[PDB]
């Protein structure tokens, strides 16, 4: 997160860590059970790691879990990144407590306009490099289709919006991908792709999680 804030410890529950000996994605808890997170993080030997501040240090509150499979969407177009979701079950089920609890699913899309809140342990320099060890807010809404499109033509699909701010300097970046867009208390976004963080006129790209809760309610009722 580049342009953002110390969330606080904890102060963001349903925050994974998907580690691979080393943190590489966010992710979503969305039940005890179950995680969403981007295609793009697909990769084989994941370990969730549940109530996370410090990722380089264990402070109490964690709780890490292997993942026994990942379900990368059907439609998933790595070059693209249309449908960029995939979904990741725990071998065993979290423990949900106040610092570890899921977040809800839309039950319709967010508008332009709406305030969301997004989060991750990604890059926090838009020109350079630096990695905070711990997790990192920022208050972005959600831009208008036309202006999403403007900013970036010919690669905006129906299952993606941009959130942030077309002046720049406040923006998702490397390393929070997969991580959650959450607008009143729901799971509307998922850290997807943008050109470069930061930047004049590129906002930051989410996947359009309103368009993949049937996907996902029916996934997991069978896996
Ligand atoms: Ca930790």
């Amino acid at each position: 997160i580049v342009g953002g804030y110390t969330c606080g410890a904890n102060t963001v529950p349903y925050q994974v860590s998907l580690n691979s000996g080393y943190h590489f994605c966010g992710g979503s808890l969305i039940n005890s059970q179950w995680v969403v997170s981007a295609a793009h993080c697909y990769k084989s030997g994941i370990q969730v790691r549940l109530g996370e501040d410090n990722i380089n240090v264990v402070e109490g509150n964690e709780q890490f879990i292997s993942a026994s499979k990942s379900i990368v969407h059907p439609s998933y177009n790595s070059n693209t990144l249309n449908n960029d979701i995939m979904l990741i079950k725990l071998k065993s089920a979290a423990s949900l407590n106040s610092r570890v609890a899921s977040i809800s699913l839309p039950t319709s899309c967010a508008s332009a306009g709406t305030q969301c809140l997004i989060s991750g342990w990604g890059n926090t320099k838009s020109s350079g490099t630096s990695y905070p060890d711990v997790l990192k807010c920022l208050k972005a809404p959600i831009l208008s289709d036309s202006s999403c499109k403007s900013a970036y033509p010919g690669q905006i699909t129906s299952n993606m919006f941009c959130a942030g701010y077309l002046e720049g300097g406040k923006d998702s970046c490397q390393g929070d991908s997969g991580g959650p867009v959450v607008c009143s208390g729901k799971l509307q976004g998922i850290v997807s792709w943008g050109s470069g963080c930061a930047q004049k006129n590129k906002p930051g790209v989410y996947t359009k999680v309103c368009n993949y809760v049937s996907w996902i309610k029916q996934t997991i009722a069978s896996n």
